């Protein structure tokens, strides 16, 4: 099991104020650490902030967090559930700022709420360097959905925190489950008339301003003040990190259909669908180590099954250890790192997720 730890920091607060935190279970004797980022969508403003706090409490407070956790697929410590890294350091860091990983502004007398995803991260690793972190040589920092995506706007910011501490031998690495998503399937992309209609790129754009969002500095740079709502889609703020990425993403993630607001299929749809993967698959081509199966599915990398998928003949932990090859101090016989189905509609991977 992952044991609890609430920030000694109180300041870097969850949405309400109570202290961020991590499951750890230590793996002593490993210099490998895998920090992995929940998701689950956000809120950008304090009217469905409010409704968020009613129901999905659980991310916006630790008050109610459990005192341990069970690791599970890449968190898992088991070798049959975890080929790839099951011996490691496992940190589990609960979502529970609402601002996709990218917040920092605390409570005050103007906000009510506090959007510190970006602060949290940074605390986090600031604490696990007293724990043993200090000895590691590699830091896998992953992620699923807006944890995903969390993983883009935070990679490279570890790794200049790791170095600026004093700390240049540790190897910051990103993996990105279901966080790489196409902002070009929109009629409107400026309309927000509501929560649930509102344009994705819209609802990113306002929740920035609301979190004090941050995205990577080269990201920031490239598409100045205004427009850095542009840094949380993977294809235009991939080719601006430094650190080691791997991509596990879904053709046809059932995210991707809801930011598109799309749920006997004809032609619209069908056309729909099949340009959906083309168009993913073409995101992917310049990234070098990817995992992109062809299935209606959302998120991977923490579900027990995660074993079972392949891609071309290959799971996703034998590519993930593929990738750990390819980057110890040309590409390797039979252990291949860019696994990208070509078939054009979900299901034709006959290893994709049931239910
Ligand atoms: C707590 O975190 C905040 C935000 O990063 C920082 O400004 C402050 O110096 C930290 N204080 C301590 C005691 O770590
Ligand atoms: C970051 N989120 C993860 C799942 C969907 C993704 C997203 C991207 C852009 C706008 N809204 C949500």
């Amino acid at each position: 099991d992952l044991r609890l730890h609430l920030l000694l920091n109180t300041s870097v607060t969850c949405n309400d104020g109570s202290p961020a935190g991590y499951y750890l279970k230590e793996s002593r004797g490993s210099r490998r650490w895998l920090l992995f980022l929940e998701g689950g969508w956000y809120c950008f403003n304090r009217e469905n902030c409010d409704s968020r706090y009613d129901t999905m409490r659980r991310l916006m407070s630790s008050r109610d967090w459990p005192r341990t956790r069970t690791g599970t697929g890449i968190l898992s410590s088991q070798p049959e559930e975890n080929p790839y890294w099951w011996n490691a350091n496992m940190v589990f860091i609960p979502y529970c700022s609402s601002d996709v990983w990218s917040g920092a502004s605390s409570k005050s007398e103007k906000n009510e709420y506090a959007f510190m995803g970006a602060l949290i991260i940074q605390e986090v690793v600031r604490e696990l360097l007293g724990r043993g972190l200090s000895g590691a040589k590699v830091l896998l920092l992953a992620g699923s959905s807006a944890g995903g995506t969390g993983v883009l706007l935070n990679v490279d910011r570890v790794a200049e925190q790791l170095e600026k501490l004093g700390y240049p031998a540790i190897q910051v690495r990103g993996l990105a489950d279901s966080g790489w998503f196409l902002d070009n399937k929109q009629y409107r992309h400026t309309d927000c008339v509501d929560t649930i209609t509102c344009a994705p790129t819209e609802a990113i754009r306002r929740g920035i301003r609301y979190w004090n969002g941050v995205v990577p500095e080269r990201c920031r740079r490239q598409f100045q003040e205004g427009e850095e709502w542009n840094c949380f889609f993977g294809y235009k703020v991939y080719p601006t990190l430094r650190s080691p990425v791997f991509v596990v993403q879904w053709l046809f993630d059932e995210a991707q259909l809801t930011v598109d607001n799309v749920h006997p299929v004809q032609e619209g749809l069908r056309l729909y669908i099949q340009n959906l993967g083309r168009e993913l698959r073409h995101t992917l081509k310049d990234v070098p180590a990817s995992f992109a199966p062809a299935c209606l599915s959302h998120e991977i990398i923490i579900r027990s099954h995660w074993t079972d998928v392949q891609v071309k003949g290959t799971s996703l932990p034998r590519a993930l250890h593929c990738w750990d090859r390819s980057l110890h101090d040309t590409p390797l016989k039979g252990c291949p790192v860019h696994l990208v189905d070509s078939c054009p509609w979900p299901h034709c991977n006959p290893s994709c997720p049931t239910g």
